[PDB]
């Protein structure tokens, strides 16, 4: 409708998979390459679905910062035929807050879906499900399951994964240039 949905639409066309683990179908962001990003709780192994293809996971690496505390970001290198487009230079380098921002989810129960969140707050620490975890950024509006993985993006910058909510906040991991230096 605006240009957040288009800079929003854009990176889904060309940089999202659907991923399948034994725990459910998840919105994946590619971001360079053969490597990707999901939600730890995704507890993605040796084998991983990448729209309904069998895929060797090459490597999966759960983030925790220099703490030891959680990040629930899983970094993947899947064997797949093809690359991303590489959009590590949309990543922001550091911790922010951020004004009218798009999550974006595309699986079989959500496809081509846009929400217009607003505010996102650098909220910091999070017990998520029982575990403490850092680097949360947090939303105003009711997401549902079906939308862990979603991508949170502002225009020009792709800032989270969508990981959680309690009815009333939505929470994303952030995503940080550093995460993805080879």
């Amino acid at each position: 409708m605006g240009p957040g949905f288009d800079f929003a639409q854009a990176i889904m066309k060309k940089n999202t998979v659907i991923a399948r683990t034994e725990k459910g179908e998840f919105t994946m962001l590619g971001v360079y390459d053969r490597v990707a990003v999901i939600p730890t709780h995704a507890s993605v192994g040796e084998i991983i679905y990448i729209n309904d293809v069998e895929t060797r996971v090459l490597d999966a690496c759960a983030l925790r910062d220099l703490t030891d505390t959680n990040l629930e970001i899983t970094i993947v290198k899947l064997d797949r035929n093809q690359k991303f487009r590489d959009i590590r230079h949309f990543l922001p380098r550091c911790e922010d807050d951020y004004n009218d921002a798009v999550l974006s989810v595309h699986t079989s129960k959500f496809p081509n879906m846009y929400i217009p969140v607003g505010q996102v707050t650098n909220y910091g620490f999070l017990n998520l499900g029982g575990t403490p975890t850092h680097r949360i950024l947090m939303y105003n509006f009711p997401t549902r399951a079906g939308q862990c993985g979603g991508v949170v993006t502002t225009t020009g910058k792709v800032i989270g994964i969508h990981v959680g909510g309690n009815g009333a906040q939505g929470f994303a991991a952030m995503l940080l240039h550093s995460y993805f230096t080879d």
